[PDB]
């Protein structure tokens, strides 16, 4: 069953279509990041904050000058914020501190937080050591949907003989689909 | 350089603990759900949306009620009840629709949307066909680090002669060790 110990801790942050992360020593080696940088690797932006200038890569270091270095206090400033339109990010970025201005027309809002995955017991570690696996993972079957949808194989369907293809030329139609006819 | 049809819809939505898709056909085929069951995808829950009893493979029909039929429609109800600290959920599971309680001490919040990732020109599509891809996804070079920092390999460090073996037996020393003797 679903084993989760005392102290799971956040993996990431979504604000505004920003994906922030802890800054460990591990990424911070992975990507030739001075390693007393403080701060969230944001490695996705979308949205609002692809529009405020922000970009993968960049580091997260304040929210309205207040410094955030982990995700608990960066969802504490944005649950602060939540409300307004408009807040300050100030960025680490190839050596240089930026400031860009994020922007919602309705209101920012709560950034939302995630734990790493579920995994299984005798789940393989795709990542380098990090400490004891329930540190940072639950442990069970549960947390998400398997066999996972990305992988399951829709079957191509009946056609009716003569159909137009849509697709590019993948053989004789009788390989993949049942004739109508 | 970074193209953006006008256009590009949510893929998810992140709403303490849970994320949310929407449930196509695709999905519907993949998952043997009833193919006209309206609503969103949970595939993932952690946090407050795991302890409400909400599971990944759920479908959410309603919070508050309100009927979600879309992301969008799924941020507007979020929106709405941000600051309250209890939500009434509908979900949709193995043929019956449960009622489940979701809370958060603070306050529930907005849910954060975010779209596909961007893709290079040249990327191969890992899903079925499911239209134009300016569609979904912005077309270019930035919207997430690369290389992937899940795939940079990092150097096992140098170590002193004689140093204890934190790690299983993996061979000698030297062959992936600097040895500092
Ligand atoms: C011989 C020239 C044909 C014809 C006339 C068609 N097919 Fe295929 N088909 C395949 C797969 C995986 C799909 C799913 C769509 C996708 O993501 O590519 C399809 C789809 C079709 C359709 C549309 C189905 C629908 O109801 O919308 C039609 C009309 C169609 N095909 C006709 C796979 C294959 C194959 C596997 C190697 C082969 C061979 C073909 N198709 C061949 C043809
Ligand atoms: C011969 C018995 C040894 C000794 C004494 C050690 N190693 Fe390794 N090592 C390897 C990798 C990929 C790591 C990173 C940690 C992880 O995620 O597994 C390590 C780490 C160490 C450390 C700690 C490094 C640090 O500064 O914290 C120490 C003390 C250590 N090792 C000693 C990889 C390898 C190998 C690749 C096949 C081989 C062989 C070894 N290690 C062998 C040994
Ligand atoms: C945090 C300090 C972690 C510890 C300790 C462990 N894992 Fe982990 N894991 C962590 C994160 C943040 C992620 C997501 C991807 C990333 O590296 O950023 C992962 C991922 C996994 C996965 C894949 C899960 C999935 O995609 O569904 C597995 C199977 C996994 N981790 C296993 C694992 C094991 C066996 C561990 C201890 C021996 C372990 N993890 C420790 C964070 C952390
Ligand atoms: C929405 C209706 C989509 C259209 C049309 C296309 N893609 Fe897509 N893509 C979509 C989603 C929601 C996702 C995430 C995973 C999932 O299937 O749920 C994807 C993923 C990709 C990826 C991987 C991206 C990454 O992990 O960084 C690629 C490379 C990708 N999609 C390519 C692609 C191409 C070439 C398309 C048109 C011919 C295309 N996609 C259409 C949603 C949508």
């Amino acid at each position: 069953g679903g084993f989760v110990a005392p102290n799971v801790q956040f993996s990431e942050a979504h604000w505004q279509g920003m994906e922030a992360l802890p800054l460990s020593i591990e990424l911070k080696r992975k990507l030739k990041l001075p390693l007393d940088l403080e701060g969230l690797l944001i490695d996705e932006t979308s949205l609002n904050a692809a529009v405020s200038g922000l970009l993968a890569g960049d580091v997260l270091v304040a929210i309205n000058g207040r410094k955030v270095k982990t995700l608990k206090k960066m969802q504490k400033e944005t649950r602060r914020v939540q409300m307004d339109r408009r807040a300050s990010l100030t960025v680490y970025r190839k050596g240089r501190l930026l400031t860009l201005t994020l922007s919602e027309e309705k209101n920012l809002g709560l950034a939302q937080v995630e734990t790493a995955p579920m995994i299984l017991p005798g789940d393989i570690m795709p990542h380098p050591y990090r400490g004891p696996c329930t540190q940072c993972h639950a442990i069970g079957t549960t947390g998400h949907i398997t066999p996972d949808p990305d992988g399951i194989v829709l079957p191509p369907g009946p056609i009716r003989a003569g159909a137009k293809m849509p697709h590019r030329d993948r053989g004789p139609c009788a390989a993949c689909h049942a004739i109508i006819q």
